[PDB]
């Protein structure tokens, strides 16, 4: 039903949470910029398109029902002079629609490409962790060993003082190795975390944008049909065009 | 170069701005937004303060202990007793500030967990609801079919009347389509918002764990110092050597920049 | 090369073997396992059968219609009437078998959804429970601290008795640690099992949608044929040309191998 | 508490669901093989280790309490002749433990590496979809346009017959283009789906295996300590060793 309106609203919310991230790679920054432009420029034009499409279709719908009801002389002078009006009225709305479609598809494609790039970076950060975690795990088992050595020696009174002094050097060096490795592993885990949340949002935005483009393409196709004898010619024609305006009010409904 | 405390703080600062970005959510979500707002605005400066105060205390005691150890003569058990009293007095405010910071963090993170669960419960009920509608629609498309089968079956006063039913039913199919997409929208927002809240808590749990390890270290250190007061007064060498390890443990664990 | 029906069937066959691999789960999970077992064992061969029967019927009507269209003379409205009666008779069993297959699929997939929700509800309650224990442990480690602070405070008949408390409390810390890890284990199993069930349903939803589109096409086709019976008997050319498009729509939609 | 037992059980379940997958890339097959070997060979040895560690520690725990209780002449002849027993008893258990540790770490590392490779393939399948989906989307909008053209023409009676025949060629070609593109996109989506579920399982197995290795390293360290005068020497020593056997019964508890 109100799929345009719902898609728009959901796109606005996703955009707001997309702008809220900082310190991300360039591929993310590209999406933040493009998404900015989509919401400030394309979504207003979709709203505009919607109104104009509904206004146009309601007015032609009346006029087609009027023409089905008329009587008097079949007047080929009237049909071509009517049709020409409809092709003229329709022309700029067909343009607005196609333009919207092309620019929307163009923008979505770039988000798709930047998302794939962003996932590539994601898996490569995962690979950097594997190497360092390995080191860390080892440093941590050594540290556990030293911390237990320490409590042992403390139990031995003064006999454990020589052990304890020698031990204290090593503990210091292993605590600093652990500190530095855990520090680096945590920084990278942070990046992955921020990025995965960021891609959640841009995937949600892209899916919504995809529903909007599908509706826009559908509206565009119906318009192409409208935009493109004997008495019971016109009946069948006007009857056929009426069907198309009616699906237009459904397809572009508020 | 930023250490664990400092990365957690900074990660919690970024995640909060993202949590504030979500609108139109249930009360349980708003509870997390304000809670997170107060953590960042008030609790994290406290942690910064505690961290500076722990490092300052560690640097002083480090120095004092090494000068105790550079002593070659025997140890006067009265100066010993007095130094131990001084240290226990300097330990005390720092022990208790760290305990306050740990409690305030646990309580606020415990409320994020609770509100998080309450939100998951809501989310499940949103899926129970989509299922129902989905069936009302599975089933309104059956009504739409047979109402076309029974027309593709077939005077003119049965289709003046059938038309008015048919439209009313497409208006039900569409309406239901709308409703499912609405609810899906809300589910997607909630799942996004819950991913961020979970992330904030993972960061906050790293911070809690670091603050707790610091508390523990102070306690071990307290234990080393006390084992001088009680007490062959050359036992002092051993408990000072051990205390000095705890003091340096502090410096590593609480440092503003890792190694 | 495998088409949509055939990929869905094969994906549903692999996912079922993986769903059967999980043990020690709640009743709601066992309900999905048996349901999925019966889908694969019984409903998917039905779909295979329907698919073969639709293609066979499509190939025959394709031929019959093209030979109607290769006719250059006018059309005898009695042969027309009889051919339409023949086709409506051959349409009928194929329409209804497709409707049966669609219903049996909806009902069984609807029960996977319901059991899925019931399982998510359980999972939420498992998180409410970890939270509680986590607090009982947050809080038993406080008891463990002060019971060490009050010992690092301190004759011998207070520590013969304190020892017996302390151990009893470590036995509570450990026990709780055990309990949290237990429950986490179960959560992880459920989340794994729910990922597979969701995957099975996504596949099953692709199949439902394809079967439904086929049903719809038959219906459009029925509509084209009927519009000959009713009825300038050269209108036959138009409705035969249209029927022939639906017939080929079938062949593409139901084909064992895509294009 | 029972972290060994719980880790083992959870590893057995993950392994069973890991073997249940088929038609996966080589990187998955490697994990299926290694995980097979871990559960049939390493996990039994961990169970064995556990028993022997608990049996050893209970017996030394008794003997240390007995020695703390004894009276009579300080007998250096007895301590070194006691200790030597303990170092001899302990020796093979220290070996079993270290061996277990080394082989476990070795196996986990390979799962980690195969997981990273598997994610790489995952993102590259995602990239293949983007290109084809683009084509598909376009074919589908064309098809929608043709399906609406068809209903239009059918409404025009025989005037729409010429249109309808020409249209039917194009519909056929566009349905076959859609069929083929949707077919290929669905196959790849299937692969990603199976793989993501497969990586869920191997990530769960790897995390459990990581908890087991940490416990095993802890048990190993405590053993190293045990494995490595005046009267109130022995008191302090035996008192120190008792502390270590006690944490061994805790660390390796059933």
């Amino acid at each position: 039903n109100g799929i345009l309106s719902q898609s728009i609203a959901n796109m606005q919310q996703a955009e707001a949470t997309i702008q809220s991230f900082s310190g991300l790679p360039q591929n993310a920054v590209n999406i933040q910029q493009n998404v900015g432009e989509v919401v400030a420029a394309l979504l207003p034009q979709v709203q505009t398109m919607q109104q104009q499409v509904l206004a146009f279709a309601a007015r032609l719908e009346l006029q087609l029902t009027q023409q089905l009801a008329n009587t008097g002389p079949f007047n080929p002078e009237a049909l071509k002079a009517f049709v020409d009006l409809v092709q003229q009225e329709i022309a700029p709305i067909q343009t607005l629609t196609a333009q919207t479609l092309t620019a929307s598809q163009s923008a979505n494609d770039r988000i798709t490409q930047d998302n794939i790039a962003l996932q590539r970076i994601g898996v490569e950060l995962q690979a950097t962790i594997a190497g360092l975690q390995s080191n860390l795990d080892g440093a941590r088992q050594e540290l556990d060993s030293l911390n237990k050595k320490k409590l042992y020696l403390l139990g031995l009174g003064l006999l454990g003082l020589p052990g304890l002094i020698a031990l204290a050097v090593t503990l210091t060096q292993t605590q600093n190795k652990v500190s530095s490795l855990e520090g680096q592993v945590n920084q990278i885990e942070g990046q992955i975390q921020r990025q995965q949340g960021f891609l959640g949002q841009t995937t949600a935005f892209s899916q919504q944008f995809g529903s909007l483009i599908d509706r826009v393409s559908k509206v565009g196709n119906t318009i192409s049909l409208l935009g493109g004898g004997d008495p019971e010619l016109a009946r069948l024609f006007f009857t056929a065009a009426l069907t198309e305006v009616r699906t237009l009010q459904v397809d572009a409904s508020l």
